[PDB]
């Protein structure tokens, strides 16, 4: 009853018939059993014994069936819940792409007035924002230089009211976390507004804050091409104008001179040195891309493209990512401050490779040949059509998404695929009335994805609401590529990116070509 209860309240019938399924008649799951499980639902490579082995003695609570090589229903289930059980790759979860290749190779993490914590406006500068994106693993920062009193040089929004703050006090935020979430390399993205003498300052302060991490002498070798994230681990580079311009920080520029577009080589031999990058706006990106695409991709491949917000995005909201990403582009810089399934995206991405913030491009994005353009699609190796089909089986412990009371979220599932724009879908389950701790949906979806390569899967928990919108309840992005098989939990993300202890979502996944 308060045996019951508790033994009721924990009693989720999805579990059990998938248990039993794999049990059959037996109480508990043999190794033999297990494995199978894992071939045949979970769709696992490495499936074998070894496997099947490590499981029981990661996640069985029994010592009786621990001992004897047996699994349990809630050893089961502690494996479902545990990381090996989680719907975002656990393998992925480490960094273990080749890191070896030019930068330009690689989508890096980046972000896009990263002073800022609000509006582009008047909201408020912080040191604080870049920590938070260091921590949330950007790459590529972005500082705005401007001089400031006693001869110190400010950062803040040029024209507008946004609070300022100092660069120095910037550096060392930067000197210190870094690292903290990766060993590979930063990129800080200046945007010089100074006064030549408020210049001489700044590159004392970056030599002198920075010290031996701040690269300021090109790299032995690393003559055709960009160096590797790994020939730059721990290092900082600088990216900005190179010779109004002091020698001082001029010279320091040494893999990353800003410059303006030219246009794409193709009629010719080069354009842009690898060494050279061009930014372009979420506007003028557009265009190359609807214009260029296969100009732009076969450009990015030895070269990398910035992307910022446009201009009209002054409430800091952002684009999504994975159109630019559909071009090759490498550092698409967003407002990382930004809830919104753009971030959800853009950190869903990076989740993957240990979250080292360098996601190698696939290979036919870093062929130099490729035909490959994702708005006009024709064969190449790019095109692998699948066949995905994920069941929203239940829901548990999902968050009582910030109710000025007490009332009980009425849950809706929405799952979507990001990718080409021929690949792009979303479908919804229907809403639970009243139900946070254990909805049951039960309700499946396919959908077909012809450029997997480029896709990723998005779980999204809404609490609707008839009269105003719903609200967000929760949401999980997995790279396509990460995408684990058969029975799994998604792990529930807040808006801002944080971890939701309990909150899950139980699904079963399948991937067929
Ligand atoms: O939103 P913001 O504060 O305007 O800055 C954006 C842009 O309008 C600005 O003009 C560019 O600098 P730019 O004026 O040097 O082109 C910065 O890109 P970039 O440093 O990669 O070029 C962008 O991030
Ligand atoms: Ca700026
Ligand atoms: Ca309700
Ligand atoms: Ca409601």
């Amino acid at each position: 009853e308060i045996e019951t209860f508790y033994k009721m309240l924990t009693q989720r019938a999805e579990i059990d018939r998938a248990f039993e399924e794999a049990a059959g008649s037996a109480e508990t799951l043999s190794v033999e059993r297990l494995v199978t499980f894992l071939q045949h639902q979970q769709r696992e490579e490495e499936a074998g014994p070894a496997l099947a082995l490590s499981l029981i003695e990661r996640y069985e609570p029994s010592e009786t069936a621990k001992a004897q090589r047996q699994m349990t229903k809630d050893g089961f289930l502690m494996y479902l819940l545990s990381a090996d059980g989680n719907a975002f790759s656990l393998a992925h979860r480490r960094v273990y792409q080749d890191m070896d290749q030019p930068l330009s190779h690689y989508l890096v993490s980046s972000s896009h007035n990263t002073y800022l914590l609000e509006d582009q406006l008047t909201g408020p500068s912080s040191t604080e924002a870049y920590i938070r994106a260091l921590c949330k693993g950007c790459r590529c920062l972005e500082l705005d230089c401007w001089d400031g009193p006693n001869q110190e040089p400010i950062i803040y929004h040029g024209y507008t009211f946004t609070s300022k703050i100092l660069f120095c006090d910037v550096l060392r935020a930067i000197r210190d976390y870094a690292f903290k979430a990766s060993p590979y390399p930063v990129i800080l993205s200046l945007e010089n507004h100074c006064s030549l003498e408020q210049q001489r300052v700044m590159a004392r302060h970056l030599r002198a804050i920075l010290g031996p991490i701040l690269l300021d002498q090109p790299l032995d070798g690393v003559t055709t091409s960009l160096p590797s994230p790994e020939q730059l681990k721990g290092k900082i580079l600088l990216k900005g104008k190179k010779l109004k311009l002091v020698p001082e920080l001029s010279d320091m520029i040494i893999y990353c001179k800003s410059v303006h577009f030219g246009g794409f080589s193709s009629p010719g031999t080069s354009g842009q040195a690898f060494y050279e990058m061009a930014s372009f706006s979420e506007s003028r990106a557009l265009r190359l891309l609807q214009e260029s695409g296969n100009g732009f991709v076969r450009h990015n491949v030895s070269c990398l493209s910035r992307i910022y917000p446009a201009g009209w995005r002054t409430d800091s909201s952002n684009y999504s990512p994975v159109e630019m990403w559909n071009g090759g582009c490498q550092i698409v810089a967003l407002n990382f401050q930004t809830p919104g399934p753009e971030m959800d995206v853009y950190l869903g991405c990076f989740q993957d490779n240990g979250g080292c913030g360098y996601v190698l491009k696939p290979a036919f994005l870093r062929d130099p040949n490729t035909t490959f353009n994702s708005r006009a699609l024709t064969q190449g190796p790019w095109w692998r059509p699948e066949r995905l089909r994920v069941r929203i089986i239940s829901g548990q412990q999902l968050p009582k998404v910030n109710k000025n009371k007490n009332s009980i979220v009425d849950p809706k599932v929405i799952v979507e695929i990001h990718g080409v724009g021929r690949d792009t879908g979303s479908r919804q389950t229907a809403v639970i009335t009243n139900n946070g701790f254990n909805p049951r949906w039960d309700m499946e979806f396919e959908f077909e994805v012809t450029v997997p390569d480029l896709a990723l899967v998005r779980f999204m928990v809404e609490d609707y609401d008839s009269s105003s919108k719903n609200d967000f309840i929760g949401q999980s992005t997995i790279p396509w590529n990460s995408l684990k098989q058969g029975y799994r939990h998604v792990h529930l993300l807040s808006k801002n990116g944080d971890q939701h202890p309990s909150a899950t979502l139980f699904v079963k996944i399948s991937i067929q070509d």
